[PDB]
């Protein structure tokens, strides 16, 4: 690992934990999360760089292209990859509850 600072404790994404699924697009997503300074992983088996696996409690907020179909963890909230993209330009938290 590496370790290093970036200026100063602003971001969108602090602390916040999200994750991707190989159905999503990650460079996008993957590329944003981090530039806001938000933590973001994926399958180690679909791609080597990950850390967090999908089953990490810790995980606050999980990306997915059917958040209907597969159902919910306990704790755990799904969502659209689109909640994302729209949070970003509105520099805002939106509602998950809408993306749900």
């Amino acid at each position: 690992g590496s370790s290093g600072s970036s200026g100063k404790h602003k971001k969108l994404f602090e602390g916040l934990k999200f994750f991707l699924n190989r159905e999503v697009p990650r460079e996008a997503l993957a590329f944003i999360i981090r530039s806001f300074g938000g933590e973001v992983s994926w399958d180690k088996s679909l791609c080597i760089g990950a850390t967090y696996d999908v089953t990490d409690s810790r995980i606050t907020h999980q990306i997915v292209d059917r958040p209907g179909q597969q159902t919910s963890v306990i704790g755990r909230c799904y969502v659209q990859p689109q909640w994302v993209f729209d949070s970003v330009n509105a520099r805002l938290l939106l509602p998950v509850a809408e993306y749900f």
